[PDB]
């Protein structure tokens, strides 16, 4: 029945566990951490320095922690499930990696969301997990990640993955053309969402890598789901954020939007994602 | 004759050939490069968003182009030559490296600095170059760096190198002795630079650590030669900095230090740096 957007709220930054309850407090109902790698291991959720004015940046957790914690949080029936608490985006930081190393983290990482996360199917946490690589180049990551949760007998696990890749940066931005052979190349046909953020280096460019992402999003034979955009903090670039059509707000201030959606306008256009909005379905309406 | 502390006026997050004139002709006589790696192979300079507000996070330059550049910018006679420019940091993200990864960093650092910058002695650049290290743990990596130049029969170019090894973050901050420990691992016994203030996560024990460093370098058994502060880009930020007794500003701006260094009451303490200034060597007061 209800027409209106759903809106992922994504807390952003969020790598310590005692942070997820206050994300959640403050409205969001999704959060997204920092993967750190040693290697081809994941091994911290930790952003570092620089980060956002008006956060601190250096918030960590070993990552197996920080997954088992959000199973707690993301399992109906545990005392601290927040039903509220729809996906997290892992934002892989796998930029640094050898060629040698991309597909292990990728495994790594399956490994780690498989026994951490999902418990190996025994009631695992609910929640969508979206896989955030920062080089549309890293898709044998996704390609190991599959491997090993079909190996394992667990690839109906994949229901609840989703895939962004992004970047690199350098020595130019990918094309969405590119992002969408790059998810070919992963074997992901759908559970994809796009962010824009990061780079606002070509302001106009970008103005137009947006509006170009979302008639993509919104074309015939789209393969973008979702799009999010990042570090949206105040009521005024909220609002522009949802009337520009994204899906997904990160935001260091999870309020802020919660408080957008109750306003008149805003209240009959969007809605804060439940768990039974689909984050890999391209809204239409 | 001069008394006056000579000061590193440090061009913060120099990555693009292009900006490497721009910084200089502002004032700085120091530049910081931000090294990226893929794997053990130093790839770019670059240093991604986010990044210090009111600078573009995404410029760029292949690792080996840029220290081509650096050795024209610093080569007697050379069209680009600038005599003022001294010493650039090598901000080596060595960070996501496993640990079997770093010593050949080091290695392949070394390698690319011999070839490169001071193309194996045959006049080559003649800055100085310091390994920042994100990592007390890195330490093998100054030790492959060193093997590299020493097998190379380039031991002498050891003369042009230093060292500032900080971090991680986490869990902790390394104390001055463990950060004096690691230099003991990397077989390291000068030509120390510290630097302070990537992080304001404690400002209490931050303002402490600042004046424990201070305290450290300016004593009789201190091992630190230069400590260098980080983004600071105003007056007022400027002067706190050199009053509490910095030898270096690393800054977006590097010509806020050019005109603070003019003032009166800064002008008859603090000079900026030349060449015939050793980086190395402690200032006494
Ligand atoms: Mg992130
Ligand atoms: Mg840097």
């Amino acid at each position: 029945a209800d027409n209106r957007r759903p809106i992922w709220n994504l807390a952003h930054m969020v790598n310590a566990v005692a942070q997820i309850p206050d994300f959640l407090d403050l409205g969001a109902n999704a959060l997204e951490a920092d993967v750190t790698f040693k290697g081809s291991v994941p091994t911290y959720t930790y952003h570092g320095t620089p980060c956002d004015f008006g956060r601190d940046c250096i918030r960590w957790e070993y990552f197996n922690v920080f997954l088992k914690t959000l199973r707690e949080y993301t399992t109906p029936g545990n005392a601290k499930y927040r039903d509220g608490f729809i996906l997290f985006v892992l934002d892989l930081k796998t930029g640094s990696l050898s060629n040698d190393q991309v597909r292990p983290a990728g495994e790594n990482v399956a490994k780690e969301l498989l026994q951490n996360y999902w418990n190996n199917g025994n009631n695992g946490g609910r929640a969508y997990v979206v896989l955030s690589l920062p080089d549309i180049g890293h898709y044998e990551f996704v390609r190991g990640f599959k491997e090993v949760l079909k190996k394992e007998g667990h690839e109906d696990l994949l229901e609840k993955v989703g895939y962004d890749f992004s970047g690199p940066y350098l020595p130019s931005l990918p094309t969405l053309d590119a992002t969408h052979e790059a998810y070919k190349k992963a074997g992901v046909d759908g559970h994809i969402w796009l962010s824009d953020g990061l780079t606002n280096f070509s302001p106009l460019g970008d103005m137009a890598r947006l509006k170009e992402a979302i008639k993509s999003r919104d074309s015939a034979n789209g393969f973008i789901n979702k799009i999010y955009y990042w570090s949206v903090d105040k009521v005024s670039t909220t609002k522009a954020a949802l009337d520009v059509g994204v899906d997904g707000i990160m935001t260091n201030y999870p309020n802020v939007l919660i408080g957008v959606l109750k306003e008149s306008g805003y209240n009959d256009k969007y809605r804060l994602a439940t768990y039974d909005d689909n984050p890999w379905e391209t809204f239409k309406n």
